[PDB]
């Protein structure tokens, strides 16, 4: 396979109330062929769901079948965004990747929020709002007071190859790591 397809389905926590996703499936995860990342219509995070076993997911389609400046892969750099209020904010980050599948798209993270995001950084900075600044993968990971987290890790960043993607059990978002910064300094690996 379902990589590269759009999918829908529902998604319900615990006895909550059933909400309806669409999204493009990315990647089948080799070191864990049962998580796939997922582009859900709308929302900027790259989310991880193990579609064959979590009970969360119900009603799973197929949907009908729909779809340099690589110079930015590495780069820090300054995104702008419009708020809620009609204000100017921006988040420094850096750009990961090009994005599989959805090509045109980076992935991208920030210090404010290190987790994996998914933009059309080209768009963005025709736009005015990008500024552009001058063997692990397969392992289990732990860190923990009392914080005791698992997972594993799942990808490494070609273009800085200390930095790398892991999925936690416990939560649905791609969690990014310089393993060199004081970030990563409680995490251990197995
Ligand atoms: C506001 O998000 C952006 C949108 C809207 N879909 C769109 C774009 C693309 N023009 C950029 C955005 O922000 C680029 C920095 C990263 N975001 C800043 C932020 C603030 C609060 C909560 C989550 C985020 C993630």
């Amino acid at each position: 396979n379902i990589v590269g397809c759009r999918i829908q389905h529902g998604w319900k926590e615990g006895n909550g109330p059933v909400t309806q996703w669409k999204g493009t499936v990315l990647d089948q995860v080799p070191v864990n062929p049962s998580l796939y990342l997922i582009k859900y219509d709308g929302f900027d995070c790259v989310y991880g769901l193990e579609l064959n076993k979590d009970e969360r997911v119900s009603a799973l389609e197929v949907l009908p079948d729909r779809v340099l400046a690589d110079t930015m892969i590495g780069k820090a750099v300054e995104h702008m965004f419009e708020t809620e209020d009609g204000s100017k904010d921006e988040w420094r980050g850096m750009v990961l990747a090009r994005a599989p599948v959805m090509n045109t798209w980076f992935y991208i993270t920030y210090e404010k929020d290190p987790v994996l995001y998914m933009y059309q950084l080209l768009d963005d900075y025709k736009e005015g709002d990008l500024r552009i600044m001058p063997s692990l993968v397969g392992k289990q990971v732990e860190y923990a007071d009392g914080s005791k987290r698992t997972g594993m890790v799942i990808h490494q960043v070609e273009a800085k190859p200390s930095v790398y993607f892991i999925k936690f059990d416990d939560d649905f978002h791609i969690y990014v790591y310089d393993l060199v910064k004081t970030s990563a300094e409680n995490l251990y690996f197995q």
